[PDB]
């Protein structure tokens, strides 16, 4: 047991001093630094602590060993062997057995003039089984705050760059900048030159050093645990063998139907070898009297109707308009809305992000060749230094932005959230320029010498993409890359277009400007939106032909909605102009009814305005989208009713001396039941479709329903009187379709042989529609709701094409958990001693899957960080001795003592009241260079404490990130699976009830919460609306069940074919497509009703003739009344500007129209001819 030294010598460089050389006998260490020995490696701490050692050597070891402690504190296993190496290497008592000093030089004392000898160089003899057990047991640890390979950092060279021998040589070599003097190691397993290397006991990541420190986790050790689980496969289409298993269930059934159908034509060829009408009669008489009444009292009626219109539409003064998207697309009391309501109250609302996806088209990738050694590393086009300067200039200019509002000048610093303030207040900008801190000088300053550059921006970039949380470059660059705001900048948030682990290959640059969003405050929101407007205008007009910018803003969507919503104003006006043109010329043929067409158009707009005004009075706000889609619908229905009545009158011949009233009463009594049926069926259809939970469709449905009902009523009354006035007029000088239907079409269509083919064809199309039913999309694209000429479309394309990370997730653990106990922490903390099914571990596994579960990254929990901070080893914590105030980590150390005693007892987790005593100081910790990251910048928001009564903890969250989400399927999949993870954790916590529960909050959950129940919502809505139609028909048409059931079956056929057309044109099944289907099922009656009544009330002999008589009579008015009108309406809307209209309203209505026309005018005729109700 000989010495190699005692004492230390003068300064070598920086603060580094070469130890003084002295190989004599040992010396018990002074009672002064008991504290280091215990702490460094107590394996030396017994009795007489005789050691060739000095307390200033212990404290310079302890002091120099800070980073390795930072990257390896997680496994005491590897940390403790590395420590066992330095302490023994430094002042073990048998230093001469395994050490050989080779170089040494004289030292001068400025105190006594005595020349000593510094140890410049020496050879270190290290056992092989020690380096093997150390590197192999800690070698799998990745570095924290990154997916690196913590050895990738503490080795100076990448995972594949160093082995176990080279890494130790590099660590001991001062050529790196850490070793104060170089130690030359020598591989040895057997004693050579009498210099026996070191081979003390070694411990792996699978074993704990002491009975109170749990072993390291299998995240950081590969023998304890493994990738054991794997998602299952999605086997569907169901029963593939078959070709969809629905292509077959339908095709096979159809073949059976075709055989059972043509086999009765075949067997026929072979054989060749006071309630019944009590309610339908009182209506006729009443309408007969009331039409007469309104015709002989025109003045009173029309005047009262105008007074009513005005009295009802003056309530339009209280009209309020909603433009805020949350209110539009989210139910006020949906589960996701309540979750969001809880999150905004305790943690403040999620902030607003202004992205910027920069791209350099005019540049090519260039190559980086490392000077010392290394394979070439190509950098994408956007990572050029010149392009980086131009983008930095753009960013610094975006920071200028002022745009004073309401006699007040606000700035980005003023609104941008600064996490750790007011200490550092610059603010959060998440751009790749933060690695250089937005400094042209920092970006260009180089650390090399002529003929080669040692370090370069790539050198810094490469280092900090590997470790964005370093406080120094540590590759001799000596430049910190934490960011001006203080806090890491994760490379996946500031880049896009790279390849899975090669930020070198980045093709795009992401630049975020997070801005604080405020809860119950309007001046701040006004100021922020006013700032965002100027930001948008600037970015839109910026001229840098070298760059292609795609931008957005939190307020961009709402603004876009109001800009696309006002550009169709011309469209609704033109639609009515063309409708009036058609009505004016077709309504009968100075045999012109222009006056009546104008009267009808004004009555329709009056009905629209009256609905809007009444509901504004009630307090329902306008969506301005409705104000554009509602007029069309109401116009269609109102014009149809007007034509029915006027034409039945025109074709009615006047009896004997009848003046005017008798004729009008007769016409109204025979035509009103049918028009009344259509109008009432539609009103009920609309109102009933107004029961879905979505405020936009709910309010729209109400508005449209009321407008149809009031328009029908007002029409029948004011318009029959005005018809009387115009009929009296023209009686003082002041058909070709019907001919066709009766002469050549009704007979043709009803031939014996054409009828079976037609029925076969329609049932075949119905089978197809039913077959392709389940293959309809779910959800709305989110990029099609914007006009085509909008920059948000380009931004969405750019996202889908470049971005690699998604929306952040917060797993909010509601208020009520304990947190001050070992088990209470095990249910949560993803750590050493905490459970294996803990919240953090479950979120970690989810992030490990990443395709099944879309949660992409690790939890970034706050409690793990808090414990890491409070550990006595770290020494970050330090309280004042007399004041009990937090002594910063950079302090003169006058009298500050460690918070937790550095003992075996102190080593445990702080479970008791110390927990809550020190938690606030941690949350108050700043990013100290000695200590580390500190928490203030990351967890102050995430942890809530209620003052008083023991300061019990509030709701906390563990925020992670989603995977890049590009379509509705992707969003719905993410919501579902986040809810599932939460469900698992809630189960595992085992609450004695539901006092509290985990739930995830992300920004899009409220908009996508409807697609978790849209299928049962659709089923219920369609079924209920159709049952209402059924009942209304079977009641109003008398009580005949056969006609009612036939009509209901035909409209159901119409809906199924509607679903087929949906699938075929790529329309999606969101709450708008669903409202339109429930509406179409109500608009179909206008076709299906006339024919069936003309057939039912008929007294010919046989079924065929009844059908042909009904066809002629009523279908002459039905083809001219409904089809052409609705066609004029839809063709003007076919040129939309919001995409949402042009896709859903236009396609759904065109489909409905042509489908209803064919069905009514062809398939109803034929089906009744075959199986129609006799009489
Ligand atoms: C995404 O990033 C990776 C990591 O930088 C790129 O891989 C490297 O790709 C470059 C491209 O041409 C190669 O040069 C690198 O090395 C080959 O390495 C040998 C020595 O290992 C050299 O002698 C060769 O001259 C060549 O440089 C290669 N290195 C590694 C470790 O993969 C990748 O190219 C990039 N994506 C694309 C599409 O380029
Ligand atoms: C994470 O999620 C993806 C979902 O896309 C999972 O699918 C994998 O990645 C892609 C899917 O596009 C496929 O890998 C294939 O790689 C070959 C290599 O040239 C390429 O030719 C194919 O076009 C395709 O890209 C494949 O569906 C699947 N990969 C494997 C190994 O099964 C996958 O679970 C994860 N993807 C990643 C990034 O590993
Ligand atoms: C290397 O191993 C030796 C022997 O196992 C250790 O010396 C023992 O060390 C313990 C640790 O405190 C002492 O309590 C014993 O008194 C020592 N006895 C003997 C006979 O060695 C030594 O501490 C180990 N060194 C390291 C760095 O682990
Ligand atoms: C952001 O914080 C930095 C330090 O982290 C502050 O100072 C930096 O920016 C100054 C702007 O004038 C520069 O002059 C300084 O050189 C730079 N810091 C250093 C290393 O000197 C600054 O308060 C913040 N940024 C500002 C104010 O622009
Ligand atoms: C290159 C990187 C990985 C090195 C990181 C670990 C650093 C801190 C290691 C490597 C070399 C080590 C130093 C080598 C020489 C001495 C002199 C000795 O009398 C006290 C310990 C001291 C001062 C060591 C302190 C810890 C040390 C500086
Ligand atoms: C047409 C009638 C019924 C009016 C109602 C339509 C409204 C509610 C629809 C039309 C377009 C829809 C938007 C489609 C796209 C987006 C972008 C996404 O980032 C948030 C949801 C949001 C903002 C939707 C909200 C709901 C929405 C605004
Ligand atoms: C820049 C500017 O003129 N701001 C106006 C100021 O002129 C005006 O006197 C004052 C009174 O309302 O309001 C503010
Ligand atoms: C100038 C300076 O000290 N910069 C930091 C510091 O944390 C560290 O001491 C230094 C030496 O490696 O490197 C880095
Ligand atoms: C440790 O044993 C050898 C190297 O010492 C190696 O084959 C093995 O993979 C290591 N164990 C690991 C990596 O878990
Ligand atoms: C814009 O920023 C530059 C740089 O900080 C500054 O000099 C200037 O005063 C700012 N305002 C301008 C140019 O209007
Ligand atoms: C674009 O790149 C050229 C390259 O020389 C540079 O001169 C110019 O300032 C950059 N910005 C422009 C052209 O707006
Ligand atoms: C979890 O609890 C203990 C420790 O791992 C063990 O008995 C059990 O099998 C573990 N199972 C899982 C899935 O972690
Ligand atoms: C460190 O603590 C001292 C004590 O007053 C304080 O002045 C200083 O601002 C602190 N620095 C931090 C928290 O970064
Ligand atoms: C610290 O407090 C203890 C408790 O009384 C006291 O004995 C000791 O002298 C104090 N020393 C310093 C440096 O604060
Ligand atoms: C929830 O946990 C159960 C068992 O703990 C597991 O079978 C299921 O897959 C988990 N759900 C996920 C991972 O979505």
């Amino acid at each position: 047991q000989s010495c190699v030294w005692y004492g230390e010598c003068g300064i070598a460089y920086g603060d580094k001093r070469y130890n003084c050389e002295y190989s004599g006998p040992p010396k018990p260490l002074p009672k002064d630094g008991y504290d280091l020995v215990q702490e460094l490696c107590p394996g030396f701490f017994f009795g007489n602590v005789s050691l060739c050692c000095d307390v200033r050597q212990l404290q310079t070891l302890k002091d120099n060993l800070q980073l390795p402690l930072q990257f390896l504190s997680r496994c005491p296993s590897c940390f403790y062997n590395l420590l066992n190496l330095f302490c023994e290497l430094t002042c073990s008592p048998r230093q001469s057995q395994f050490l050989n000093v080779t170089a040494t030089e004289d030292y001068v004392d400025p105190v006594t003039n005595q020349t000593k000898t510094n140890v410049k160089e020496l050879q270190y003899y290290v056992g092989q089984s020690f380096a093997n057990a150390m590197y192999n047991a800690c070698r799998d640890v990745e570095a924290p705050s990154s997916n690196d390979k913590a050895l990738g950092l503490l080795c100076g060279k990448d995972a594949d760059a160093c082995n176990a021998t080279n890494w130790i040589e590099y660590m001991f070599n001062k050529d790196n900048g850490q070793a104060p003097f170089t130690i030359t190691p020598v591989f040895s397993d057997f004693p050579v030159h009498g210099m026996e290397p070191m081979n003390n006991a070694t411990k792996g990541c699978d074993e704990s050093v002491d009975e109170v420190t749990a072993p390291c986790s299998c995240q950081d050790c590969s023998i304890v645990c493994g990738p054991k689980p794997q998602p299952p496969p999605p086997p569907a289409p169901w029963t593939i063998l078959g070709l969809d298993a629905m292509y077959v269930i339908m095709w096979i059934t159809y073949m059976a139907f075709l055989l059972v159908f043509f086999g009765a034509f075949f067997a026929v060829w072979c054989y060749r070898k006071p309630v019944s009408a009590a309610f339908e009669g009182c209506l006729r008489r009443l309408f007969t009297r009331w039409g007469s009444f309104c015709v002989r009292n025109p003045g009173c009626v029309i005047f009262f109707s105008l007074v009513f219109i005005t009295a009802c539409s003056s309530g339009l003064v209280f009209v309020r308009v909603t433009t805020n998207p949350v209110d539009l697309w989210s139910a006020p009391s949906s589960q996701a809305r309540l979750e969001k309501e809880y999150f905004d109250q305790h943690f403040g609302p999620f902030f607003r992000t202004e992205q910027l996806i920069i791209r350099a088209p005019l540049t090519d990738k260039h190559i980086y060749q490392p000077y010392p050694s290394g394979a070439d590393v190509p950098f994408g086009p956007p990572l050029d230094i010149q392009i980086l300067h131009q983008v930095l200039d753009l960013q610094i200019a975006i920071e200028n932005i002022t745009a004073s509002y309401d006699n007040e000048t606000v700035t980005l610093q003023d609104i941008c959230l600064a996490p750790l303030s007011p200490y550092n207040t610059n603010c959060t900008i998440l751009s790749v320029l933060n690695y250089f801190q937005n400094s042209h000088s920092v970006l260009d300053h180089k650390k090399g010498d002529d003929f080669f550059v040692y370090a370069d921006y790539h050198t810094h970039f490469l280092y900090c993409v590997r470790a964005p949380a370093s406080l120094n470059d540590t590759s001799l660059l000596h430049d910190p890359c934490l960011g001006t705001f203080g806090g890491p900048v994760f490379p996946w948030l500031v880049l896009g277009g790279y390849d899975d682990q090669n930020y070198n290959n980045a093709t795009a640059l992401v630049i975020t400007f997070p801005v604080n969003n405020y809860y119950n405050d309007t001046e701040k929101l006004q100021r922020a939106q006013a700032w965002e407007k100027e930001f948008i205008n600037f970015v839109k007009n910026y001229k840098n032909p070298n760059l292609t910018i795609s931008f957005t803003a939190e307020r961009s969507i709402e603004d876009e909605l109001n800009r696309e919503s006002d550009s169709d104003v011309f469209t609704v006006v033109i639609s009515y102009a063309i409708m009036f043109l058609y009505i004016s010329l077709a309504l009968g043929h100075v045999d012109s009814k222009v006056s009546l067409g104008i009267a009808g158009i004004l009555i329709v707009l009056s009905s629209v305005a009256c609905s809007l005004g009444v509901f504004s009075y009630i307090g329902l706000p306008l969506t301005l989208i409705v104000i554009e889609v509602i007029p069309f619908l109401v116009l269609a229905v109102g014009v149809d009713n007007i034509f029915i009545l006027v034409q039945a009158y025109q074709r009615d011949e006047r009896l004997q001396g009848e003046t005017l009233d008798q004729q009008l009463g007769r016409v109204l009594g025979e035509v009103a039941p049918s028009m009344f049926l259509s109008s009432f069926s539609e009103t009920v259809a609309f109102f009933l479709g107004a029961l879905s939970v979505m405020p936009a469709v709910h309010t729209f449905s109400l508005f449209a329903g009321l407008a149809v009902f009031i328009d029908f009523l007002l029409q029948i009354t004011c318009f029959v009187s005005l018809l009387g006035l115009d009929i009296k007029r023209q009686e003082k000088n002041r058909s070709c379709l019907f001919r066709f239907f009766k002469n050549s079409y009704s007979p043709l269509l009803l031939k014996d042989w054409m009828r079976p083919i037609v029925i076969a064809i329609f049932v075949g199309v119905l089978s197809f529609s039913i077959a392709v039913l389940n293959k309809v999309d779910i959800g709305l694209d989110q990029s099609l709701s914007m006009p085509d000429d909008s920059y948000m479309v380009d931004y969405f394309k750019s996202i889908s094409q470049y971005l690699h990370a998604g929306p952040p997730v917060y797993f909010v653990l509601e208020e009520g958990h304990d947190y001050t106990s070992s088990k209470g922490q095990n249910m949560v903390c993803g750590g050493m001693g905490c459970n294996n099914d803990s919240l953090v571990q479950q979120i970690f596994n989810a992030a490990q899957l990443d395709n099944y579960t879309r949660i992409g990254f690790a939890p970034s929990s706050w409690i793990d960080d808090y414990f890491d901070w409070v550990k006595p080893q770290s020494s970050c914590c330090r309280v004042d001795n007399i004041t009990d105030q937090f002594c910063n980590a950079s302090v003169v150390d006058p009298a500050c003592v460690r918070c937790r005693p550095l003992t075996p007892e102190g080593k445990q987790r702080p479970q008791g009241g110390d927990f809550m005593r020190f938690l606030p100081m941690f949350l108050s910790d700043n990013p100290n260079p000695k200590c580390g990251k500190g928490g203030h910048a990351a967890y102050s928001s995430a942890v809530n404490i209620l003052l008083g009564h023991g300061t019990r903890v509030g709701a906390t969250y563990f925020m992670t990130y989603h995977t890049v989400l590009q379509t509705s399927a992707d969003f719905i999949d993410a919501l579902k699976k986040a809810r599932l993870i939460a469900s698992n954790v809630t189960e595992t916590m085992g609450i004695n009830g539901s006092a509290y529960r985990v739930f995830p909050y992300s920004v899009f959950y409220v908009f996508y919460e409807q697609y978790l129940t849209i299928i049962d919502d659709t089923i219920f809505n369609l079924g209920v609306s159709l049952g209402a139609i059924f009942l209304v028909t079977m009641v109003l048409l008398g009580c005949e069940l056969w006609s009612a059931v036939i009509m209901c079956a035909t409209i159901a056929m119409v809906l199924v074919n509607m679903f087929g057309v949906m699938w075929l044109w790529g329309i999606s099944l969101n709450a708008v497509s669903l409202v339109n289907l429930v509406m179409s099922c109500g608009i179909s009656v206008e076709f299906c009703s006339h024919i069936t009544r003309a057939f039912t009330v008929s007294m010919k002999g046989s079924r065929v003739e009844r059908a042909e008589e009904a066809l002629a009579h009523m279908g002459s008015s039905v083809f001219s009344g409904i089809t052409l009108t609705k066609f004029g309406g839809i063709v003007v809307l076919a040129f939309a500007k919001s995409q949402i209209f042009q896709i859903f309203y236009f396609r759904m209505y065109l489909a409905m129209v042509l489908l209803g026309a064919t069905h009514g005018l062809i398939f109803l005729p034929v089906l009744l001819s075959y199986i129609g109700p006799s009489v």
